[PDB]
DNA sequence: TACAGTTAGGCAA
DNA sequence: ATTGCCTAACTGTAG
DNA sequence: TACAGTTAGGCAT
DNA sequence: ATTGCCTAACTGTAG
């Protein structure tokens, strides 16, 4: 339905858009690690172009794309996005205002 | 024979000491990160007390623990931790001395 | 070093 | 099995 | 805003 | 299927 593959090389894990909370850069080069309600993926891939997959995916930094759907709060004083599963990431300066 | 069990709730993972890059924190509470050679494991429990299961495991970071056996290379310059696996951490200030 | 800012994990639910 | 609020202990930075 | 420092992802392997 | 080197684009901070 809304199906997304994390291309993992010997094999790949396939999820659901909103399984996902948001993506972060790994310290692996050209990895991104998918967070999942309570597992964390690593995969190929960049996080410009899932941002464009769709709106709920906002690009809120240069390392993070977070799921509009999947946010539980988001304190814009300190710029910190928290998540259903009680994860969170951090928005920059830039893309704070358009969330 | 040097196995650890990362507890999960509905489940655990055990895992070898050796399978284990470094861990770290995440950012739900109380919660870890095991980082192994191509996975990441949430689980529960604190670093303090893995630090202290063996001297391979060495705490370079309030962050971070790293496994001795694991690392590939180390900026100490930057203080930047390499694993044979291409991901790396940083050990702080304090600890990258003593490494 | 000592200082203003951040956080691992205790305590309660 | 999970979640937040708190503080003692860490962190990077300048003098 | 503009500045000194960091990084996602292109290009090569 | 993986890994490093590079730079255009981001990042936080002070004036």
């Amino acid at each position: 339905v809304e199906t997304i593959e994390l291309k993992r090389g010997s094999n790949s894990v396939y999820v659901q858009y909103d399984d996902i909370m948001f993506f972060e850069s790994s310290t692996k080069s050209h990895r991104l690690i998918a967070h999942l309600d309570n597992r964390q993926i690593e995969f190929y891939g960049n996080l410009k172009e899932l941002s464009q997959l769709d709106d709920r995916f906002f690009r809120c930094h240069n390392s993070f794309v977070v799921n509009r759907h999947n946010i539980e709060s988001i304190d814009s004083k300190e710029r910190i996005v928290y998540f259903k599963n009680k994860e969170h990431c951090y928005a920059s300066v830039r893309n704070v205002k358009k969330i």
